């Protein structure tokens, strides 16, 4: 496993809190998980597939009820392929 | 107002229902919504903001209840010139 795709998940929940959404903490997770390079970059576009990962998975798993701290890495694995064929990473 | 947006909310919305969440829907639809240039392109990058925006949009009404077919112009806008400047674009 990794600590790496749950800190995204924290991430999610953490602007999950409020009552609505922080778009402020939003992008300053993303700001922090990437670095904010400013251009097209392909980490960006990894951390915008592992952030959709993670928003997802918390839309997957509120619909059934509480999230887990985990994904499932089948299905991980499965939207990881899905995403990666279809912006080429 | 522009009917662009809640096409991309109803894609949210379809995905939604289920159960669960289906990635090869979700994929499909940013295919449509994008074209699959299989590479770095500005269009996907904005396509990821829109979905994005849809997403959060989505979670930030679902925890309010039900969610709109048209989102807040201002929280759109806030949104948007806050991921705007973190990628560039």
């Amino acid at each position: 496993g990794s600590s790496r795709l749950p800190s995204l998940i924290n991430g999610i929940m953490s602007s999950m809190q409020g009552g609505g959404f922080n778009y402020q903490n939003f992008g300053n997770v993303l700001s922090q998980f990437a670095t904010g390079t400013g251009t097209c970059n392909s980490n960006d576009l990894n951390l915008l597939m592992d952030a959709l990962l993670s928003a997802l998975h918390t839309l997957s798993y509120q619909g059934m009820g509480t999230v887990p701290s985990y994904p499932s890495p089948s299905a991980m694995s499965a939207y990881s392929q899905s995403v990666r064929r279809c912006f080429g990473y």
